[PDB]
């Protein structure tokens, strides 16, 4: 449970965010990268690995995860594989996309504001759910 | 204490790392960017503050710190801004480089294997971070 992921994309403006959820606690890492590729997943889903104790993604098992790069990435990462945020964090990014010049911004200020709202915030819950853990 | 961050950048290969370490456990973040300019240092620490409780990052006060666009993100955030991993992150880069076409994926591997390393027993930095704020919030 503390180690389980769910990976979804979505799309704005023409570009990709990827959204990587942390179940048990709803806090969430997301990016815009260039193309929903297999390269760019991969190189997603080794930066999350790295920050974070992932055991196992929960993802669309679409064209972007069939490729070797992909499974290279996560037998190298130790990970398995096996939208009530989603219009909230879209809400989000449409509250604050005045403020900055480009979409990856508004999704990083969007991130920053769905982690920090709080009886606890969603980063106090995923730092309480893996203490518990350890 | 549990708030606290330093913020330092290197370069390799003709480009610029930079690596916000959390002060009280080691742990790291890090990445490669483009140019050591405010909109990309902005951009950086924006992302840093929304994954971790980030209340003040000391950095080398340098020219990249003093523009419009670092100070309102840095207000935004609500971030006060008041060699040895450095040189092991730089070393663990080697030791994955050729494994990696692009220099940005060899980091990130370097950034895993020094947030996952158990140096014995026994936590590892990503462990004590955990640790250390879970402590502070209750
Ligand atoms: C509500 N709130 N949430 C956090 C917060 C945000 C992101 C995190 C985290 C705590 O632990 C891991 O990642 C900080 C505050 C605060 O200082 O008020
Ligand atoms: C050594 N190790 N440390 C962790 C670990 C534990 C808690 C964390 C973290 C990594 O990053 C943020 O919070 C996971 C493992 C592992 O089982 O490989
Ligand atoms: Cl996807
Ligand atoms: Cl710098």
């Amino acid at each position: 449970s503390p180690g389980i992921w769910q990976l979804d994309c979505t799309h704005l403006e023409g570009k990709v965010i990827l959204v990587a959820v942390h179940v048990a606690s709803g806090y969430i890492e997301a990016e815009v990268i260039p193309a929903e590729t297999g390269q760019e997943t991969a190189y997603f889903l080794l930066k999350l690995a790295g920050r974070w104790p992932v055991k196992t993604v929960h993802t669309d098992n679409g064209s972007n995860f069939t490729g070797a790069t992909v499974r290279a990435a996560c037998d190298w990462a130790g990970i398995k594989q096996e939208e009530s945020m989603n219009k909230e964090l879209k809400k989000i990014i449409g509250q604050v996309r005045d403020q900055a010049e480009h979409l990856k911004t508004a999704v990083q200020m969007a991130v920053f504001i769905h982690n920090h709202k709080r009886g606890y915030s969603a980063g106090e819950r995923i730092v309480d759910i893996i203490a518990t853990d350890i």
